[PDB]
């Protein structure tokens, strides 16, 4: 993804919008299933915050992380008008500051469209370093690979799996790493082992992993 | 730059990464803002030709040129998986074999760290050549004379201005030559008059320059 795609659509960067609503409602439910004790939770890639606010509201100890300026600067002036106590900071996910076994979750939401397979194998690797023996990694994505066919339903979609990418021409395009649900487990199967798995829509998964 | 620097690095050589993405979406918009009539391009120095495919989606005839047969090599692969008839040849920016007046555009981004005062003279002067009377040349670069001073944020940066290079060691060391822009415009005003600039971050610029 990138500047223009996030500028345009409201669904990663409006939380009061009723596409970011909807995405937080669908979630909700899923991540209390799995979050019912209360920790210091780690928003890899948190985007404008919203799943962040959310989870502080139900009584745990938030830290925001993610690349954009832009995204971490408008997190701040939601946690502002929300007066919100959820820390954000500007980091990459391949390389957090963090010391080691600091969180007890760490969520990871709608965000692997921007890692290659040796930069998603570094977030796994960070995560699982971060992450305490007793805690666990919650990530949802969407398996591109297997919605690819039938995607256009946006002007032109070229994939390219001699390469793992996509580009989708919505006038602006955007290039997308491609994963599939096999390819994401295979490279966590190297960091953790899964607690448990919910299928979300037609090609859509929340995964909840436990640390080695 | 050299070998062991581009082979740890992704961001000149990995064109899927973040840390290239990052450079091709950053000038994109600016280069397009200049390029506004489509034609012949030349992407002098390529590397493993992100930039060529960029601007041959955007509908240019494109020709990538570069020193370095592991540059070129990667490039016909990446061609390869995307389908692209961008053609690439290894050859040298200081002397090519095409004939006069031969290009639209020549596009040099990110290079001149690789070329002495006397060699950047030669690449402008066969720029100027190759280049249509009516056509652009436009390059990127980065005023590492002023950027020297709080370039640490690497564990030395040993400079030598009575040469105008630095080694800066991360191991590994490696020379850069230094140009500040002052002394970059100057040996362009040989052969060229400026049509634009533009200041990318602290010290990094865009020049469009047109052939005398
Ligand atoms: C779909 S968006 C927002 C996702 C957010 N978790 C949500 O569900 O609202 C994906 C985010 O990933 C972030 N991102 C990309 N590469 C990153 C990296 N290396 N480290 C941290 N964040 C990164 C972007 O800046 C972008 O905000
Ligand atoms: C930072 S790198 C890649 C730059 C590329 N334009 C980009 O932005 O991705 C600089 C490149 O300059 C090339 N180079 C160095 N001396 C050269 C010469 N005399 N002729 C052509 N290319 C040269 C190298 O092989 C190296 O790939």
């Amino acid at each position: 993804g990138f500047k223009e795609y996030y500028r345009v659509f409201p669904t990663y960067t409006d939380i009061n919008s009723q596409e970011y609503r909807s995405r937080i409602e669908t979630l909700e439910p899923l991540l209390m299933k799995y979050m019912k004790k209360r920790g210091k939770v780690l928003d890899l890639a948190c985007g404008v915050g919203g799943f962040s606010f959310l989870l502080e509201d139900y009584g745990f100890e938030v830290v925001g992380v993610d690349i954009s300026e832009d995204m971490i600067r408008k997190a701040r002036e939601y946690a502002k008008s929300r007066e919100s106590n959820v820390e954000f900071i500007v980091g990459d996910a391949r390389k957090l500051s963090f010391e080691d076994k600091t969180f007890d979750y760490v969520i990871f939401i709608d965000s692997i469209v921007h890692f290659e397979p040796l930069e998603l194998n570094q977030v796994f690797k960070e995560v699982r370093r971060v992450l305490k023996p007793s805690g666990k990694f919650i990530m949802y994505f969407t398996d591109l690979r297997e919605l690819l066919p039938r995607l256009k339903e946006i002007s032109k979609v070229i994939p390219d799996q001699e390469e793992r990418t996509v580009v989708i021409e919505f006038s602006f395009r955007v290039r997308f790493n491609v994963w599939g649900k096999t390819g994401v487990e295979l490279l966590a199967k190297l960091y953790f082992t899964k607690e448990a798995e919910e299928k979300v829509g037609n090609y859509s998964y929340l995964t909840v992993y436990n640390p080695k």
